[PDB]
């Protein structure tokens, strides 16, 4: 154990105090229109650009212990709402700056710090209560339309292209980004059965393209071993030629011997056939081939239980699909025909699967099994010229689109930070039990006419001018800073997620309400 | 040997007394409500918050050769308190630097320190045979809600869910708590035999729900060694078939052909089976498959002295229970007709067991197994949203477990210190020896005022006040600090154990008398 | 994370300004003719001598964090530039300074920097549309030869001989440099098959020269796999003996065994005969020798598909060529008749190829074998008297070549910047959404005015004098700086490529109004 330092009371306080502000005027800039990016120092290569607030938060690192320790308790809140909403991170950090504010003034000999925290629990508890109650669910493609303009920092296109992909993959379809190429985004609609694996042989090739292999209606074979021998995938050939149709062959592996016999009847009189290995890691790529027979329509082959020998194939035992397209990386199964209601089952099953277990990465693939067998799968290959644009523009469409989804299950409320200074009468409305939790009370009551502060702060206007008067207008009405103005939200197309906003608050809350109760810092000397 | 240094008399003594003290200020606090937590930095992730008084006292470490022998012999108090009660370990610090401040007043050159040592071990044994004569045992569950709620710092959920536990499983039945997930506390009741292992083949699943395998009056068999054969586990398949009912197979382990025989068994006409590894690690396994088998009726397999061959298996000889359920990584039976006698008989072997062997780790699976097999095992999943506050509330919640059970089996006290103002007289009762002695009686007089004093403090309030106006009263009155007034405790409902504080008394004391008698202190060269 | 840094506003701008107006003035000489060379040091040898502005920019760092983070985005700025159009980096520098400059003059508390960017983007558009509509293709190879004259930094030697090449190549041919060994420059055509490996055996040496085997009119055989059995060769020379003609071996190997017997029949009655082992690489080689096969007419041999074993080989089943020649490290081959239309067909096959697919390393290879297919390749020997010179030259002329093939697939314009000057009409005919996109449009307008400014700076003249001069003017009139005066553009002989200034343009302006919006910087603390 290293040799160790502590410090007391106000000394550690003001420290605390101060490496939060620190980080947190590093951040509270970014939000809403007029916000303003930050760039950091990557230690590589070029450095990052962002209007993120964890990407700034995780990045500071503050030398001196106690500010360090400030700057930890800060990236924990940003940590936790990016992990737990994905968005409202500049929110959670700027509520737990003034929370911590308002904790390091309360603090006397007399008051007990611990009923200050329960207090604020109440606020807490009592503000999201009236948040879900004056929530209200999305129903109308142009709730999310909006939803999605706003989450691009005020993009349109974003919200356009998020509305396009919701629409033709549904509202829980799986929607993925990657790293775009042209100088304007695109939205691809992979349908169909789909996966990154191409055409072993370089004979197969009939499309007199750009290496491509394409059949209509032909039949599949699908053994979750490999091909060897010639016995074995003789009898499937024959079977194919009898019906004179193509086949592809989805397996572990081909042998070069039964490669030679396929490219031998290819290359002369041309037995239409293909052949294509497994789609991925271990026990994935087995369910994957299950879901494929049952999406085609078939059986698989290899099988442990029955096991289903490829001597005894027949007519009705063979995948068959409408057409079937394969290029050197990647190939698509389009038309399976399977028992619509047995695949239906299959569906049924996964989804009971993925309610009940989830590890966000067995579930990640759980939920890529539904859309490849369902209804496609968004992709979102973005513009922009430099590798900074690009992380710019890719961070902001992510960011739009967690909250989209965030969005469409739990309700919507009125956007630009409305929602809580509708929820303070609530705060009026508590009868706290002793002195202190008035006092959190009274620590929350401030806290919330916080964030419409900063927000007339950026755009450069007076804060707590703007905040009285939007208190004293109506419900619905409020300010919008892009016209810098009074408007109906709704009517003016601003609205955000009630899951995103009820968890920034409970995290910064509880956060900043445990770090106030600290009375003692000890920290590492400063060695090395 | 590194050179050394070394210093004398009340040099060495004013410098350990200084790191003492501070060591002892860094904690003080941390006693009663009104208390106020304490932050340190771990050197890797987020940063501590703590009421207790180890982590604390664990985590100070200081510069200063003989200020750390001070925090040294203060922590060693500590630690022995946590080891030995669990709790008590802030009033065993206070307590030792009372102690050793007396002591470093008292040390003339007349002065002897070795009858010093006695006197205050004569005071140690005459107070706590004065909290035992005032002790009073625990009989309704009324008291346990009570102390549970005291020690978590005054939460009243936490005594609940400690009552709710301990009333559900018994007042030595086995609660453990774990990192909780949700925002709120949960006391789960994991009843019957189970245990963390899932079903091996995923076929099995006759659950249509997540990945489940239930079973209805199913046979068991229970085999010590692996199931390689076909014609081992062919006979028991047999059996089973022939009474036709559902089949459970704990053992080692499955071999692929048995599997394959069990699979094909399965996907098609369907013979009721499972198949699940054996639960123990090591040598617990080969008593806890014995354990299942006298539990549910029947016999182990593959054993060393009589060996029970797979071949000849009998009606009589399968595991019986009314209903199984399995998942993928745990397993539940529940009504194993095991000769209700004969588990009987079982449990006075493993209970004696107990009472004679143990080792902290050999008990604590011991202790296992007989909760497993007589009434559930309570688990405390907590509320929280951070990892701090995670650490936080169970670091509450383990610390009034603990003093719950030490208050179940050994009487309890009036809370709130008053006990050892009462002993007081005690000590007004005894004769020295001779002068040093009664110097050391006179250091544990004022000791014993030192705790009520210490909370009047972190109250805000006049400590050798409340302290004298408390004595005056009578003998059940005393000082709540939540009230900040004086009142009933057993009327107001505050206790504590005798266990904790008889053993925070003599740790404390023992110690700090010891390191009274310290002359001349040797310290390694600052070198490095 | 190391200990970090954070600097805000005003203080990190100035910083990162001052970094980028360093790294643009180190740059900014580098344009057009006056320009001056840089002289970089190399950590190993002597130094590089350039006027290219990659390696002045890729050279630069800086010790200041916040001035090597200005230095870090001119630098992808040009890199960006490079790898899109290969020429134009001095013109993003610049242009990437200015925009910079005046981006950080109206970064008030009242704008709104993410309105900057987007009015700069529409102003980036509507001046590349401007640019497009008055782009004209080029059609003469005049024009041709006045690019690669301006290209060369005004030499006309390197014009003549990028003509020639494309003519005796054609305009999509594939042309390369290399590290020439003589006082001058060298364009050297390499026509019909050849290829970098050389005759095994020292034994085939029928040229009395300089280790050369010339045949002509000879038979081809071409084996996929090495030549090791006697009785595999043997018949293929049967067969050419018997038709008394000279037989090549094109293979992977050939055996000591076989060589044996070639060299045996060689120094004796003196068949006619050469071997040479494939161009050696992995699946290239086998495309390579497939079109070795198609192109001189015959069947590829060790072929897997179809196996084609050498036992039975035919007069028609040889490579066919009217001459070949063989050094003792590449070999030639000259008029194979290998069924044109069927060469044709390939020839299509690979452009679909390279239309669909590309890595910039397949393709490269692609156009490889399409050119040694269908035209020889131009090779560019450079010559210089010191390495250096070697390096500068060899610099000049691929930045010639590159904007020269630019230049021939996209339109072409007035060079000297007039375009840009032209353009700014269209900046005056756009209408702001608000005030900050009309801001970013001014930007835009007085920067399109900065890279005539810094070339007749560079001449030694009144830069704004000159803009302004021109501007008065007429479309098509301008200024020289080598005649110091004004004339017509493509009367006097001065174009540039329209894809260079457009995705110059596009990504100076792109990086440097992303730069903009910059409000806090954070960067590693300079321990080490
Ligand atoms: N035009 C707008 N007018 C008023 N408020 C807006 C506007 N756009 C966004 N907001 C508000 O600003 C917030 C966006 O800030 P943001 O960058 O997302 O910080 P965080 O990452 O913590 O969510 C939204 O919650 C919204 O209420
Ligand atoms: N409401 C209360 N009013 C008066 N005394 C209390 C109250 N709650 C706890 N105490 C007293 O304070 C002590 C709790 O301090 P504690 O945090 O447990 O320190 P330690 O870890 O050394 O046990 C109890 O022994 C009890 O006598
Ligand atoms: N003799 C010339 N007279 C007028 N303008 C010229 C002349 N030569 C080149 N230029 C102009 O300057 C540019 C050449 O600068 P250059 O060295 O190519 O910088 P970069 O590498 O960024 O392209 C050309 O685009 C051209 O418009
Ligand atoms: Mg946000
Ligand atoms: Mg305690
Ligand atoms: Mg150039």
């Amino acid at each position: 154990g290293s040799a160790k330092d502590v410090k007391f009371g106000a000394d550690a306080r003001a420290l605390m105090l101060q490496g939060v502000d620190l980080l947190a005027d590093a951040v509270a800039v970014t939000m809403g229109p007029k916000g303003r990016t930050v760039i950091i120092e990557q230690s590589w290569g070029s450095p990052k650009v962002t209007k993120d607030g964890v990407t700034v938060a995780k990045s500071i690192d503050l030398k001196d212990k106690y500010k360090n320790i400030g700057a930890k308790l800060v990236q924990d809140v940003a940590n936790n709402t990016n992990e737990e909403a994905g968005d409202g991170t500049t929110t959670a950090t700027v509520l737990a700056r003034s929370i911590a504010k308002e904790g390091f003034e309360k603090i006397s000999k007399g008051a007990n710090p611990v009923e200050i925290r329960r207090g604020v629990m109440l606020a807490v508890d009592a503000v999201i209560a009236e948040l879900k109650k004056q929530s209200k669910p999305v129903t109308t493609p142009e709730e999310i339309a909006q939803v999605a303009t706003i989450s691009a920092n005020g993009d349109k296109e974003i919200g356009n292209i998020i509305s396009d992909a919701m629409k033709k993959v549904g509202r829980k379809g799986v929607i993925t980004v990657k790293d775009g190429k042209t100088l304007n985004d695109e939205l691809e609609i992979i349908e169909g059965m789909k996966f990154d694996r191409g055409y072993i042989s370089p004979y197969f090739i009939n499309t007199s393209k750009g290496q491509k292999c394409e059949f209509q209606d032909a039949y599949v074979l699908l053994s979750e071993k490999k091909i060897s021998s010639i016995q074995s995938i003789v009898p499937a050939l024959e079977i194919a030629n009898a019906h004179r149709k193509p086949l592809v062959i989805i397996a572990e592996d081909v042998d070069g011997e039964a490669l030679s016999t396929l490219v031998l009847n290819r290359l002369k009189v041309g037995l239409q056939v293909v052949a294509v290995k497994a789609p991925g890691f271990g026990d994935n790529r087995k369910n994957q081939l299950k879901d494929m027979a049952i999406a085609t329509g078939g059986a698989v082959f290899g099988e442990e239980g029955l096991t289903l020998n490829l001597e005894d194939v027949q007519p009705h035992d063979l995948g068959k699909v409408g057409e079937v397209i394969v290029t050197k990386d990647d190939a698509m199964l389009l038309k399976g025909k399977g028992d619509k209601a047995q695949i239906e089952k299959r569906i049924q099953e996964i989804i009971e699967q993925l309610d009940v277990t989830t590890s966000e990465y067995e579930k990640e693939k759980l939920n890529e099994r539904l859309a490849k067998l369902s209804d496609g799968v968004a992709v979102l290959k973005v513009g922009g010229t430099s590798d900074v644009e690009v992380n710019e523009k890719k961070d902001r469409v992510t960011d739009a689109l967690n909250a989209t989804r965030a969005a469409v299950e739990e309700g919507i409320v009125l956007g630009g930070g409305c929602a809580l200074l509708r929820c303070i009468p609530a705060l009026d409305s508590l009868t706290p039990a002793n002195e202190d939790q008035k006092i959190g009370i009274e620590i929350i009551k401030r806290t919330l006419k916080i964030p419409a502060m900063t927000i007339a702060k950026n755009a450069g206007v007076e804060g707590s001018l703007i905040v009285e008067k939007i208190m004293q207008s109506s419900s619905e009405v409020g300010y919008d800073a892009m016209a810098g103005d009074f408007v109906n939200m709704v009517e003016k197309g601003i609205i955000d997620p009630t899951k995103v906003v009820r968890t920034a608050l409970l995290d910064a809350a509880g956060v900043a309400s445990l770090l106030t109760t600290a009375e003692v810092v000890v920290t590492e000397i400063p060695k090395e």
